[PDB]
């Protein structure tokens, strides 16, 4: 069913909250036992959200290999994404651990480091030229190199250096700095044209390690920024493109990270960037 069709009859009938409520009745459960250990209470931002044991990135050190991080693999669509947390005052240094072990050549922040009064995350990357942040815990420099601020999302340059080996690689921040604080956008506009930008850098293509994408807690916003994109490269890759069906995209991705879409407002919202993204593209 073409799910403009699907959009305008759920709309009408006001039932998002029953379609979503299906989702989270019909979704995957998985052990999450390392992440409940007690020696990574300190690791973890929220009680609630865990890695699945199956799917959850280890960090590679014998210490301990753990981070509330999952690699989400999409068959068809050919795409991986690293889903995470906002990094904790004491998990920055296993954050750039992670990206620099996985290849990454992106990271995508989906929130500011505070929203409603609160700290939603710490603040991991260098404000300033001429300071630079060293994670002495994992031997790692980081260097802001340039910053690009635009009106709905900032693009950084840089450079993260394993003090080990002495090797550098060039890490793009791309920073959607205006989700507000409640609810979701009232246009998907602003955050296709963020997504284009992403995947204009190289950051979502394979000759790179999976893209790291975060939130606070790594299943909301950052769930929808990965629907939308693997949904739109399905609608390119298929013959009949209204054969994508986005709750099953949603069943599939919550197979290896749990949450994925925290309200019925995100679903609508996912829906509408689609439908919105297809056009567009469609011929331009
Ligand atoms: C929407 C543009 C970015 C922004 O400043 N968002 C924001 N900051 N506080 N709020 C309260 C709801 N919403």
């Amino acid at each position: 069913m073409e799910m403009e069709k699907e959009f305008e009859q759920i709309d009408k009938s006001g039932s998002w909250a029953a379609i979503y409520q299906d989702i989270r009745h019909e979704a995957s459960d998985f052990p999450s036992r390392v992440a409940k250990l007690p020696k990574n209470k300190n690791r973890n931002r929220y009680r609630d959200v865990s890695p699945f044991d199956h799917s959850r990135i280890k960090l590679h050190q014998e210490d301990n290999d753990y981070i509330n991080a999952s690699l989400i693999k999409m068959e068809e669509a050919q795409r991986s994404y690293i889903l995470t947390q906002g990094p904790l005052p004491n998990t920055v240094g296993h954050f750039w651990e992670m990206v620099w072990e996985q290849k990454s050549r992106g990271v995508v922040m989906l929130n500011r480091v505070m929203e409603k009064g609160s700290l939603k995350c710490a603040q991991y990357w260098p404000q300033k030229e001429e300071k630079e942040m060293i994670f002495e815990d994992t031997n790692l420099k980081l260097t802001l190199i340039s910053e690009d601020i635009k009106s709905y999302y900032t693009v950084r340059q840089l450079e993260l250096e394993n003090l080990t080996t002495q090797e550098t690689r060039e890490i793009l921040h791309f920073h959607y700095t205006t989700w507000p604080d409640f609810g979701v956008p009232e246009s998907p506009a602003s955050f296709l044209n963020f997504l284009f930008k992403v995947r204009e850098s190289g950051s979502l293509s394979p000759e790179h390690g999976p893209v790291v994408v975060h939130c606070s807690a790594g299943i909301g916003r950052s769930g929808t920024f990965c629907l939308a994109d693997t949904c739109l490269l399905l609608m390119d890759k298929r013959k009949d493109p209204s054969s994508v069906d986005i709750k099953k995209v949603l069943l599939e991705m919550r197979k290896f990270r749990m949450g994925l879409i925290q309200t019925a407002d995100q679903l609508r919202f996912s829906y509408l960037a689609v439908i919105e993204g297809a056009k567009f593209i469609m011929g331009d």
